């Protein structure tokens, strides 16, 4: 596994900033946000070459261990062998995922947790810094 | 009870940078480093006014759940209601906690672990940024 952070206490409107290095031969990496490994209000999974997919951003939720309905973005502003920053926040309706250069995605808040207390990173993505505004 | 990070995989030489907010009513705060909650190669505990200690830094280790012998430092470069920055490293001999202005606190490496996999904040210290350099 990669980095796992708990007790984040990330309230609505507060910002979680993660920056890491994407491997030159990356196939996929994951940012899991929620309450624990079984309860994720956001499964953020850029796939470079994984699960039959290529250069596709896959998001989903996991509620009580159960995956929800997958959603995919058309754009893919991630490059293997480069540094990537992802800023996440949320309200009662949506999680908002931003990237430093104009890119912004919305994903439905399906769990409606009080806060984001759990973050797990995995795959070809070496985290360099995490910041909690 | 504060931020807890695991799977850090911080090897000797690698630098852990932490920036946080010391509470205005700060009596004490803690940075725990090691393998897990029961195996800490460094218990870094600046005490403003706690457990009978005033403006004193208390370091210790925990090995298989058992606390070691406390080491105390006279120099106290911390202020309540402020921002504190520390950089942490270790080698075979010592753990080293560095502050920006030049302060350098050393604590003997008692556990001799391959890496720092675990970090936990506690007390009057709210972590705002963690970086791996
Ligand atoms: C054990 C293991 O390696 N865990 C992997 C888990 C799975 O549980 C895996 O099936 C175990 O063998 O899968 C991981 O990624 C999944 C996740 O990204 C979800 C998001 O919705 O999608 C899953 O793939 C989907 C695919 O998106 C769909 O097109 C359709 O094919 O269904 C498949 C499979 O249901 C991913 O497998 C995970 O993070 O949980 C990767 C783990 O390493
Ligand atoms: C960990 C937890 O759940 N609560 C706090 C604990 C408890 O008070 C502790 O388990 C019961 O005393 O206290 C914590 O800090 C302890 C730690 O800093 C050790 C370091 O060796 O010192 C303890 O105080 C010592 C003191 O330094 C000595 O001079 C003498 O007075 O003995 C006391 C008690 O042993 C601290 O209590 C901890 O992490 O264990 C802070 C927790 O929030």
């Amino acid at each position: 596994c990669g980095l796992v952070a708990s007790n984040l206490n990330l309230k609505p409107g507060e910002c979680l900033r993660v920056r890491g290095e994407v491997a030159p031969d990356a196939k996929s990496f994951v940012l899991n946000l929620g309450k624990d490994s079984n309860n994720l209000c956001l499964h953020f999974n850029p796939r470079f070459n994984a699960h039959g997919d290529a250069n596709t951003i896959v998001c989903n939720s996991k509620d009580g261990g159960a995956w929800g309905t997958e959603q995919r973005e058309a754009v893919f502003p991630f490059q293997p062998g480069s540094v990537a920053e992802v800023c996440i926040t949320f309200d009662q309706a949506n999680l908002t995922v931003k990237l430093p250069d104009g890119y912004e995605f919305k994903f439905p808040n399906r769990l409606n947790l009080e806060a984001i207390n759990y973050m797990a990173a995995d795959g070809d993505f070496k985290i360099k810094c995490v910041a909690f505004d």
